[PDB]
């Protein structure tokens, strides 16, 4: 098929986090598409090994006019493939491979940097971070921002490797409890996932630790939920709704031939108003 | 007409915070993955444009089958699509003499078993937070709760000020003022994981300790409530399974299977993270 399909393909890994609020992203897209003739098709894949499968399928069948992808690697084969094959696309996240494409992303570097600052201002001295799998680009951003922050704000890092934000929550909780039972424990935590934080706090409290007294937490969240039962968590909002709208706008313009360099945006960390000041 | 190989999932943008909607979506697509059908997600904003996507799909013939939710007992969409011979499945159940494919959660049994659990906890004055009265699962929950109050020898603490669709900040505000009264319930049945979160916030802001001064039973569409609040009595509604069942039924319906054979109701299961 080669004709105008009026289809936007949203490609999503089924492997998502608990508190991803994915549908808010979806509705951001469709809200924008509603003033157009485009339909949103949701196209899943299960894991890393079949990441390229839906991309190849879309281009083999020509079933979409544009593609939305996420979980971007710095050298992402999907970006490369769709660029070569002239398929309009937008990424939720950013690549680093010499390819100018439409994108929208959250500034995880600035978040991690400002997270350390916030913890330092709380008087905390030994800071740990829970990062994504190292293969995704926003791991590096977070890691980069965190590392700068440790140095710029005169504190030290409490080393941590046992878990990532994709570690199952039950095992995150188990880890968080054992951590606070040790004599060598951090007094500050930076989390790159609202889901992981939930599990961590659970493990912490199970160890007797009081959030905001014995340890402080800074966490991202893709919707406002962390402060309801845990008001002492320092929360940063990532606007997943806005992301969806921006992804749709950029892709529509790209389909209509706008230059990729003009279709790029990065949203900054904002402290949740329910977060302690 | 023609075969579109499209399934249209029609969703109200107006969803709850902890709906975990995408888990439902992935349930659908997991089933469709062994078929040639594509899933189109078709939103509408509110009640006033509920029929809009339904009419548009049938006007354009843009789908082979439709999935809808937020079912009323006398639902105009079910009526419309039945007459117009559009294959469809509901997430929820109608009550208008129309046999159609459906999958639903047994909200009546949940509310009933919720009251029982609270009574066994020694609680004597029980309040419930229900959805807007226009949706069918309101009536189910209301029915189960009412039977439960009578069968398990307790009384209802009246509540009308809020629903599960009331904004969370105002639920919190309400929950705080409630536990600050002198007339307060000692048990709560919630039909929404989202509302529970807000409620507990308001309760704790009033000094009340969950599990001592009051017990809560809540639905949740994913396992999340017990992580920071282990004392909430939690019932899992499997939204993932729901998605799979909706897709299976619709595929069979499209291929001409009788509606009466394409109906299922999932029962309440107590979350294993819930207190025993």
């Amino acid at each position: 098929r080669t004709g105008k399909t009026n289809v936007i393909a949203l490609v999503l890994s089924v492997d998502e986090e608990l508190m991803g609020f994915t549908s808010q992203m979806v509705f951001g897209i469709t809200e924008v598409l509603a003033t157009t003739q485009y339909h949103l098709v949701v196209t899943p894949h299960t894991h890393a090994k079949d990441s390229m499968v839906p991309i190849r399928y879309i281009l083999e069948t020509g079933s979409a006019d544009g593609v939305i992808i996420s979980k971007i690697e710095p050298n992402d084969p999907r970006v490369r493939f769709m660029t070569e094959r002239k398929m309009p696309f937008v990424t939720h996240g950013r690549s680093d491979m010499g390819i100018e494409h439409a994108y929208h992303d959250f500034d995880n570097e600035a978040y991690a940097y400002e997270a350390v600052e916030r913890l330092a201002q709380c008087g905390r001295k030994r800071i740990a971070i829970i990062v994504p799998p190292s293969r995704f680009a926003f791991h590096d951003h977070a890691r980069k921002g965190f590392t700068r922050g440790i140095r710029d704000f005169g504190v030290s890092e409490f080393p941590l490797d046992a878990i990532t934000i994709e570690t199952p929550l039950d095992k995150i909780r188990d880890f968080g409890k054992r951590l606070m039972q040790s004599d060598d424990r951090p007094d500050g935590i930076v989390s790159i996932s609202g889901s992981s934080t939930i599990a961590l706090v659970a493990g912490f409290e199970a160890a007797g630790v009081r959030i905001g007294k014995d340890i402080d937490i800074v966490s991202k969240q893709s919707a406002e939920f962390l402060n309801w039962i845990q008001p002492q968590i320092h929360t940063v909002n990532e606007d997943i709704k806005l992301a969806g709208r921006e992804l749709a706008k950029a892709l529509l313009a790209r389909i209509n031939g706008a230059p990729p360099e003009t279709l790029q945006s990065v949203s900054r960390p904002v402290w949740s108003s329910m977060a302690p000041k």
